[PDB]
Parts: C-alpha cells; sequence; structure tokens
C-alpha cells in the first residue's frame, strides 16, 4: 500500500507488458548463469571468483524477478476490463533487499579483476560495501513514503545519493590508480567497465523518482522498463565485461585453458 503500483487499475496490455517484461528478465539472467558456468574452467584461479560471482548475481536477481513475475500475477485479476488490485502482495521493496546482496557481488568482482589483494583488497571492499549498504537502506526508506510524503522520499534519496556519490569516488580512485596493473590490454577494458557502471547504475535512481514526475499507470509501467535496462546491463552485460577482462588476464598470465579458449 506505500507503493505507487496499489493506487491503478491496469489495461490487459499494461499488465502483460509488465509481466513479460519480469519473466523475459527471468530468462535472460538464467541464460547468462550457464554461460557463466560454463567459461568458468577458462579463467584462472586467480580470477574464477569473480566469474563465479556473476552465477551468484544471475541467480539472485534471476529468483526475484520470478517473485516479482508471480507476486505480479497473484495481486491482481481481471475484473470488468481491467487488471484490478485482490491482494497485497507486490511491492518494489524485495529489490532493494535484494540489492544487499547483488551490489557487494558486482563491487567484488570488479575488485578482483582490478588485482587488488590482500589488505588493500579487504578494506577497499569493506568501506565500498558500507557505502552501498547505507546507499540502499536509506533508498529503502525514502520508497515507503512514495506514495504518502513525497518531500521525504526526496530527503531520503538525498542522503542516498550522498552514499552513491562517494562509492562512485571510491570505485573510480580504485580504476584509475591501479589500471597500469591490468595484462592483456585489459588496462582499457575497464575504463569502459567504469563508464558502462555509471550510466547503468544512474538508472536504479531515476525509476526511484518516478512517483514524482510521472504518478500514474504508465509511470509504472516506464518504471519497471526502466528497471529491466538497468538489471541487463549492470549485471548481464557488466558481468560479460568483467569476464572477458578475467579470460584476458588469464591468458596473459599463462593459463592455458583461457590460451586456447581465445
Ligand atoms: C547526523 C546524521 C549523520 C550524518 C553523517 C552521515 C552521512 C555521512 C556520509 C559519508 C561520510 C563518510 C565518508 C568517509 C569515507 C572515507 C573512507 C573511504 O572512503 O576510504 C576509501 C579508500 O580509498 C579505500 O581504502
Ligand atoms: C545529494 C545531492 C548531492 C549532490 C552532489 C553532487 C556532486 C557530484 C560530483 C561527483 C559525482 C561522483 C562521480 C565520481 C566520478 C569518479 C571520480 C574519480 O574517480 O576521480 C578521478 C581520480 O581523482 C583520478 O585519479
Ligand atoms: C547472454 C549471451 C551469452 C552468450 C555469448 C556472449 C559472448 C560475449 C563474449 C564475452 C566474453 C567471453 C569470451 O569472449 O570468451 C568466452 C568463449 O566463449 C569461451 O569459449
Ligand atoms: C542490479 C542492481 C543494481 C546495480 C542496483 C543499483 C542501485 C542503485 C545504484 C540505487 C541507487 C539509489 C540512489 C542513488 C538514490 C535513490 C535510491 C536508490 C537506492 C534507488
Ligand atoms: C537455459 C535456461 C533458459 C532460461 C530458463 C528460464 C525458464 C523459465 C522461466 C520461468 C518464468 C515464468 C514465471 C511466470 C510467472 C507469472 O507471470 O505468473
Ligand atoms: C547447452 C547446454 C550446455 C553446454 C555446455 C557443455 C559443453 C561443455 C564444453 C566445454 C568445453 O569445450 O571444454
Ligand atoms: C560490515 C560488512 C563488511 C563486509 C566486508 C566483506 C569483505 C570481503 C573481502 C574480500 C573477499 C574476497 C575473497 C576472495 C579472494 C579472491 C582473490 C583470489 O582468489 O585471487
Ligand atoms: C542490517 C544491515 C546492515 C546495517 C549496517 C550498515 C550501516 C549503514 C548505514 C545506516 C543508515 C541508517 C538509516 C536507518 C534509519 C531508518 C529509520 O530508522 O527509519
Ligand atoms: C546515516 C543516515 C543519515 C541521516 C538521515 C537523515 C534523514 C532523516 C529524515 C527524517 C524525515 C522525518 O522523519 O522527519
Ligand atoms: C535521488 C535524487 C534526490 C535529489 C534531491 C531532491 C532535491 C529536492 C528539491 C526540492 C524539494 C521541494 C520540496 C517540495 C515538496 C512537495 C510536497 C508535495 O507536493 O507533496
Ligand atoms: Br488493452
Ligand atoms: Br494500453
Ligand atoms: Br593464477
Ligand atoms: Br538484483
Ligand atoms: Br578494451
Amino acid at each position: 500500500m506505500k507503493n505507487i503500483e496499489s493506487l491503478f487499475d491496469y489495461s490487459a496490455g499494461q499488465f502483460e507488458f509488465i509481466d513479460h517484461l519480469l519473466t523475459m528478465g527471468v530468462g535472460v539472467h538464467f541464460a547468462a548463469l550457464i554461460f557463466f558456468l560454463v567459461v568458468s574452467q577458462f579463467v584462472a584461479p586467480k580470477y574464477r571468483i569473480a566469474t563465479a560471482l556473476s552465477c551468484i548475481v544471475m541467480v539472485s536477481a534471476g529468483l526475484i524477478l520470478n517473485s516479482q513475475a508471480v507476486m505480479w500475477t497473484d495481486a491482481y485479476a481481471y475484473v470488468d476490463g481491467s487488471y484490478q488490485l485482490q491482494d497485497l502482495t507486490f511491492s518494489n521493496g524485495y529489490r532493494y533487499v535484494n540489492w544487499m546482496a547483488t551490489i557487494p557481488c558486482l563491487l567484488l568482482q570488479l575488485l578482483i579483476v582490478l588485482n587488488l589483494k590482500g589488505k588493500e583488497l579487504f578494506s577497499t571492499a569493506t568501506w565500498l560495501i558500507l557505502a552501498a549498504w547505507g546507499m540502499i537502506i536509506t533508498g529503502y526508506v525514502g520508497q515507503l513514503y512514495e506514495v504518502d510524503d513525497i518531500a521525504q522520499l526526496m530527503i531520503w534519496g538525498a542522503v542516498s545519493t550522498a552514499f552513491f556519490v562517494v562509492m562512485n569516488w571510491i570505485v573510480g580512485t580504485k580504476i584509475f590508480k591501479n589500471r597500469a596493473t591490468m595484462l592483456g590490454g585489459t588496462d582499457s577494458t575497464i575504463t569502459k567497465v567504469f563508464w558502462l557502471m555509471m550510466f547503468a547504475w544512474t538508472l536504479y535512481p531515476i525509476a526511484y523518482l518516478v512517483p514524482a514526475f510521472m504518478n500514474n499507470a504508465d509511470g509504472v509501467v516506464l518504471r519497471q522498463l526502466l528497471f529491466t535496462i538497468a538489471d541487463i546491463s549492470s549485471k548481464v552485460i557488466y558481468g560479460l565485461m568483467i569476464t572477458y577482462i578475467a579470460i584476458q588476464q588469464s591468458a596473459a598470465a599463462g593459463y592455458v585453458p583461457a590460451q586456447q579458449a581465445l
């Protein structure tokens, strides 16, 4: 009842488009899961955790998207020409809770292919995860107010954005100070990964703000469309680039299975 999805009836076209976005998301992540599983054998031990983390992200995101899809069809029934709310079973909050797990995985696989190790890896991962969790938690509290108190959504969103900015500064600083350690030409690739991240992750706060500028049923559809673009870009496309970097550095480091695969 705290999310705008509960306020509207949906046309068949709107309802089925949202359902198809979510189900397509499930298929894309589980298809990618198999790809990451099969190619892990071509990654040197030093980097193989990075590809395993992509497997974990795929199933984590795939399970939440599948949960959202079933919750969506549980919550609404087609009555008198529109889909109308029947049960309080759908909310976006499950995405936020899941981010607590998937964002640390996405960040860790970046740090691994940057060749960080030992105390710097543990220290950098700790500050990044704390910053990320602060961002997620404040965002989560903010969206509890997207119906009742838009001013509170904005203020919690400003606090969240402060964590986001600091997180991105840590990430960017480590990338630009360590890309010279990267093998096989991937010092060039990692810069593109950073820009892909900036683009894809910024779509989430845009989705967060939809209630402020498009509080209607088409805004609900737009938000799910933005989440879909962002999810595929931040998890699947990002994971493919991380895996490419891992295999390329593995080969440059003399790992034979990587050399043959390329
Ligand atoms: C009264 C309400 C409370 C107000 C306060 C809440 C807002 C504070 C937010 C950010 C400050 C913390 C930023 C400090 C981060 C420094 C540590 C760090 O980033 O280390 C990175 C390094 O590159 C890795 O080794
Ligand atoms: C809540 C409202 C507050 C609004 C606040 C607006 C300030 C935005 C500024 C920067 C965004 C952070 C982007 C981080 C980009 C990476 C920066 C970086 O990596 O620095 C390069 C390094 O110094 C080379 O060695
Ligand atoms: C796969 C999911 C990912 C990469 C989720 C990323 C989420 C964010 C970057 C969220 C950022 C937010 C803000 C910067 C302010 C508004 C609240 C959030 C949590 C949506
Ligand atoms: C309060 C929350 C703090 C969370 C901190 C999490 C710390 C995680 C630290 C690094 C995990 C990396 C483990 C795998 C190392 C891979 C390196 C390698 O095998 O080449
Ligand atoms: C996620 C990015 C957050 C950006 C910070 C928000 C910037 C705030 C800008 C002006 C706030 C104006 C407050 C007006 C409250 C409207 C109350 C209402 O109409 O219900
Ligand atoms: Br229709
Ligand atoms: Br329509
Ligand atoms: Br190795
Ligand atoms: Br997720
Ligand atoms: Br490149």
